[PDB]
């Protein structure tokens, strides 16, 4: 089955593509193709500075009738120097222009800290720390809410917090949309057990972002752990006739799991989606729960001081 129902009544693709480092100059084509072969579901945000080039290629396919607006489920999410209640609107009305749509079906809180409000994405102080801004989570998922109610963005949601970032919003005194989905970091060297299990029992969908481990992040080093080298997992691959890339993606999704892989490369994008034909074992599944180690991509050590920095706790 190819969608998960969300708590709003909507169905979510569990295999979407993501756009995180994908060029303006090869991210149009990317979702030309993605569509083209069958992706329904983009992942996208406003600090990726892409937006723009994903909304020419959604458009041109709709005019080129290849797929209809309410067949697509695209998402996005307000940057951290937006958390201000009077800044959130305007956040997502300039990511639905650049998008040219009218609406998001999923909007989430792409960090769980305010960063100081301006024209920088990553503000620093003079020795290098983010300048955090006196934001809280609640009165930005207030803002968050407001958004549903005025039309812009089917369900809302959240990702990089953690299971007490989740727990305050769903006790908010005055909820109005608990969230639909937690978008979170997943895959065989951070497995994610606790907060996945968590998670699915106060029915949260579970989205995995970084699922090959994000060979491109600007700042990796030789010396990381490296997924799509991993010979364990390439052995598994082997015996299945299928890539390291196609385990990796099929792996989330066994676990009930959205999974958001990026390419701009055309035939990876057409490889990554061809997970449908084919099952892990559980053995599989257990030999691939058990490289875990707690290994992020994602965690910029200039945040480790903000007041809500989802990490400290351990999950
Ligand atoms: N919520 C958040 O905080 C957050 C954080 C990180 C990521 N995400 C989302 O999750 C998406 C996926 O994570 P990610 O971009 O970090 O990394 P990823 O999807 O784990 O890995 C992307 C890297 O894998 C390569 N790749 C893709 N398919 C391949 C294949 N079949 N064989 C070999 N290499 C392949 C890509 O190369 P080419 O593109 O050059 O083909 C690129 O270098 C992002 O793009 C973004 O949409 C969300
Ligand atoms: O964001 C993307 O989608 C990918 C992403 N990840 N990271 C690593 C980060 N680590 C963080 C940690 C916190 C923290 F909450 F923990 F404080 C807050 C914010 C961040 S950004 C980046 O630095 C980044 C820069 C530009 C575009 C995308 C990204």
């Amino acid at each position: 089955a190819s969608r998960i129902l969300l708590n709003n009544g909507a169905k979510m693709p569990i295999l979407g593509l993501g756009t995180w480092k994908s060029p303006p100059g090869q991210v149009t084509e990317a979702v030309k193709v993605a569509i083209d072969v069958g992706y329904r579901h983009i992942d996208c945000a406003h600090i990726y500075q892409n937006e723009n080039e994903v909304g020419v290629a959604i458009q041109e396919k709709l005019r080129e009738q290849v797929v209809k607006r309410e067949e697509l489920f695209i998402v996005s999410k307000l940057w951290c120097t937006y958390h201000e209640k009077g800044l959130v609107k305007g956040a997502c009305q300039k990511t639905l222009s650049d998008l040219k749509l009218d609406y998001l079906d999923l909007y989430l809180i792409h960090w769980p800290t305010g960063f100081k409000p301006g024209k920088e994405f990553f503000p620093l102080d003079e020795s290098g720390n983010v300048v955090p801004s006196d934001t809280n989570i609640l009165d930005t998922w207030a803002a968050m809410e407001e958004l549903v109610d005025e039309g812009l963005v089917k369900a809302i949601g959240i990702s990089n917090f953690n299971h007490l970032q989740v727990e305050m919003i769903l006790n908010k005194p005055g909820l109005k949309y608990k969230p639909a989905v937690n978008q979170i970091e997943c895959h065989p060297y951070l497995t994610q057990e606790k907060l996945i299990q968590y998670c699915q029992s106060k029915g949260i969908v579970v989205t995995a972002y970084s699922p090959l481990g994000s060979p491109d992040r600007p700042w990796a080093k030789p010396e990381d752990p490296s997924l799509l080298e991993d010979p364990r997992i390439k052995a598994i691959a082997a015996k299945h006739n299928k890539t390291t890339a196609q385990v990796l993606i099929r792996f989330p999704m066994q676990r009930n799991l959205v999974v958001i892989p990026k390419s701009v490369t055309p035939e990876r994008i057409a490889e990554n989606f061809k997970v449908f034909d084919f099952e892990l074992s559980s053995q599989d599944m257990t030999t691939l729960l058990s490289y875990n180690r707690n290994w992020r991509v994602c965690a910029l050590l200039s945040c480790t001081s903000h007041k809500d920095y989802p990490f400290h706790e351990e999950f």
